[PDB]
């Protein structure tokens, strides 16, 4: 199954394209969940969507496409999926993992690691990782804040596989 990518603008400046590999091997619902996201039309998944909350040395959150703002979004299963399996650990800069509600609440929401997180261990399960466009999460990282509100609107304006 291929790679996913966002092309992101930062304040409506196209600043270039992130390219995740999905570890469908280990957790094979949780990356096809956030694939079809990618590949879906704008409305229906991460295309259109923005970064919502962004909070530099701890990780950038999106993924909510309903409601833009950390209280909506939906998996492709419906609202709410289990956790799959907690496998792999938030070990590096650059890794994707699911935001949830508790235990077995996985939606559409991810965060993208900027820093080592391993007190998220055993409680978001890690589905991916950035393999291009860590200059573009750099990018986006600059605009979080204390409050994570982005200090700048940042967008996915496209996704899909690559
Ligand atoms: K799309
Ligand atoms: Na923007
Ligand atoms: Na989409
Ligand atoms: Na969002
Ligand atoms: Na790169």
């Amino acid at each position: 199954q291929p790679n996913v990518y966002f092309d992101i603008s930062i304040d409506n400046q196209n600043a270039g394209r992130i390219v995740f590999k999905l570890y469908d091997d280990v957790v094979p619902l949780t990356a096809k969940n956030f694939r079809e996201l990618a590949k879906n039309p704008a409305g229906q998944g991460y295309t259109g969507s923005t970064f919502h909350r962004i909070i530099p040395q701890f990780m950038l959150q999106g993924g909510d496409f309903t409601n833009h703002n950390g209280t909506g979004g939906r998996s492709i299963y419906g609202n709410k999926f289990k956790d799959e399996n907690f496998q792999l650990k938030h070990t590096k800069p650059g890794l994707l993992s699911m935001a949830n509600a508790g235990p077995h609440t996985n939606g559409s929401q991810f965060f993208i690691t900027t820093v080592v997180t391993s007190w998220l261990d055993g409680k978001h399960v890690v589905f991916g990782e950035v393999v291009e466009g860590m200059d573009v999460v750099k990018k986006v990282e600059a605009v979080g804040t204390q409050s994570g509100k982005p200090s700048k609107v940042v967008k996915i304006t496209a996704s899909g596989t690559v």
